[PDB]
């Protein structure tokens, strides 16, 4: 079975696209290498995703999903109201073309409220035709060497509704209990540190390696789809819910027809959609079935996975360089055989630093008192890339916001980031604007006045005074600024002490992003006590499940 069929129509644009970078030169000059992608690349992705797909299971991919499944018969879900649905709606959703909009939905007009009923009662008694999505391509900025644009394919706004009343419950809730410490988005980054450095210090001869599937949502097959439905009835449902959730599982999650901007008919999909509710959990625990089955398959010993999505990291107890390497190709064989074959093949690692599983790493530093200090760390390329196009471009989504989140006890994003961004709300005076940025997918709005005490409770107060980084996290980062002609320290450093000065002469919550963000800045240290606010903070559904592509909205 083809992942795709195409009709010849093109996917078009809804508006006017943007590849090319137009303050932001102040952060970066090489400008030439920052572009973003557009629709007249789609072309080029579409081949890349539309291939055959081969599946063959065995007693293994069998014994893992009987284990699966008796976990999720553990879990008790409730379907959302219909007011619960519209409120987790972001403000800015793409319309209905059924003549409401996604304000229409958060004000709970009756327009919109009727219709959301009228689609929830056809899924109940429709289980069978297969619903509409549209397909676009994705506007994403990067750093060359290009790619060509990611396909985004999503129903309408009345359908995610629905999506939302019969399902957010489980894929919130689900995947912890069925995978466990293995599920990845149940940890802030500082969490899933711990957890990889803790699992890699508990094996005797730890090896580990990252697998990456190429094109997973294409790799998906429509029994994958129908597999992971199957999980998902194991739990203690309502029967509106079975039957909405078996409904939606025939209609859309297992395939259906492409429309373009334009209205025309592009062709019809059978693997995954990267725009519905499911996507995150169903190609979490579909990835995690298959290489936990492949794990077995390749007799690797105490085999521990971290999954997010499509991302998968393994460690396990190593059996020797060369064992290990004819054992990787062999759980690669595995998880070639249930239609999820590698991009570039996976190799042993046998430094946790050297392995990078959602573009990201761990690396060492120290603490104030010369302790030693894991922290969660990345190439700087992209965030910094992205920050440009932000800095020259009006936006909606603010990376840089959560790259600082995530990211803060990095040195180029206490450098760079913290650094520029400051300085320019600074200037417009906008630092108590609530900016909205994404985490795991989901939509947050945030104050940056609140950063210390967000970054202290998710990072630690050593968050704000790591020192002797690693010298080949040091290496990547100089590496990176000379590739995008960035400055260098010296210079962040004297407009770091500049941004901080203007923030304690502001007093307040001003002040404190002066003396905790940038007292790396200054060469006569503050003291740097916790900050009262940073325990009466609501951080709870920050880090509990992945949303990419689920159209969701928090606070
Ligand atoms: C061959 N290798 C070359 C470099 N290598 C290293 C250089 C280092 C560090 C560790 C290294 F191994 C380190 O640990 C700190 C540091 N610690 O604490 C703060 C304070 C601070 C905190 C937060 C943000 C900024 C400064 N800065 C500073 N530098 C100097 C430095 C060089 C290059 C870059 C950049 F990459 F930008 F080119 C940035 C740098 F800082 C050793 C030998």
């Amino acid at each position: 079975s083809m992942s795709y069929t195409w009709t010849g129509a093109l996917i078009t644009p809804c508006a006017a696209e943007e590849s090319k970078l137009p303050l932001s030169n102040s952060l970066l000059r090489h400008h030439n290498m920052v572009y973003a992608t557009t629709s007249r690349s789609a072309g080029l992705r579409q081949k890349k995703v539309t291939f055959d797909r081969l599946q063959v299971l065995d007693d293994h991919y069998r014994d893992v999903l009987k284990e699966m499944k008796a976990k999720a018969s553990t879990v008790k879900a409730k379907l959302l109201s219909v007011e619960e649905a519209c409120k987790l709606t972001p403000p800015h959703s793409a319309k209905s073309k059924f003549g409401y909009g996604a304000k229409d939905v958060r004000n709970l007009s009756s327009k919109a409220v009727n219709h959301i009923h009228s689609v929830w009662k056809d899924l109940l008694e429709d289980t069978v035709t297969p619903i509409d999505t549209t397909i676009m391509a994705k506007n994403e900025v990067f750093c060359v060497q290009r790619k060509p644009a990611r396909l985004i394919v999503f129903p309408d706004l009345g359908v995610r509704v629905c999506e939302k009343m019969a399902l957010y419950d489980v894929v919130s809730t689900l995947p912890q209990v069925v995978m466990g410490s293995s599920y990845g988005f149940q940890y802030s980054p500082g969490q899933r540190v711990e957890f990889l450095v803790n699992t890699w210090k508990s094996k005797k001869n730890p090896m580990g390696f990252s697998y990456d599937t190429r094109c997973f949502d294409s790799t998906v097959t429509e029994n994958d789809i129908r597999v992971e439905e199957s999980i998902y009835q194991c739990c203690d449902l309502a029967p509106e819910a079975r039957q909405a959730i078996k409904s939606l599982t025939e209609r859309l999650y297992i395939g259906g027809p492409l429309t373009n901007s334009k209205g025309q008919n592009c062709g019809y999909r059978r693997c995954r959609a990267s725009g519905v509710l499911t996507t995150s959990c169903g190609n979490t625990l579909t990835c995690y079935l298959k290489a936990s089955a492949a794990c077995r398959a390749a007799k690797l010993q105490d085999c521990t996975m971290l999954v997010n999505g499509d991302d998968l990291v393994v460690i396990c107890e190593s059996a020797g360089t060369q064992e290990d390497a004819a054992s990787l190709r062999v759980f690669t064989e595995a998880m070639t055989r249930y239609s999820a074959p590698p991009g570039d093949p996976p190799q042993p690692e046998y430094d946790l630093e050297l392995i990078t599983s959602c573009s990201s790493n761990v690396s060492v530093a120290h603490d104030a008192s010369g302790k030693r200090v894991y922290y969660l760390t990345r190439d700087p390329t992209t965030p910094l890339a992205r920050a440009a196009w932000e800095t020259a471009r009006h936006t909606p989504v603010n990376s840089w916001l959560g790259n600082i989140i995530m990211y803060a006890p990095t040195l180029w994003a206490r450098m760079i980031l913290m650094t520029h961004f400051f300085s320019i709300l600074l200037a417009q005076e906008q630092l108590e604007k609530a900016l909205d940025c994404q985490i795991y997918g989901a939509c947050y709005s945030i104050e940056p006045l609140d950063l210390p005490q967000i970054i202290e409770r998710l990072h630690g107060l050593s968050a704000f005074s790591l020192h002797s980084y690693s010298p080949g996290e040091i290496n990547r980062v100089a590496s990176c600024l000379r590739k995008l002609g960035v400055p260098p320290l010296r210079v962040w450093r004297h407009r770091a002490r500049s941004v901080r000065a203007r923030l304690l002469s502001q007093g307040g919550r001003a002040a404190t992003c002066g003396k905790y963000l940038f007292n790396w800045a200054v060469k006569t240290k503050l003291k740097l006590t916790p900050i009262p606010a940073a325990s009466q903070l609501d951080l709870s559904g920050w880090f509990v499940a992945g949303y990419s592509g689920g159209d969701i909205y928090h606070s």
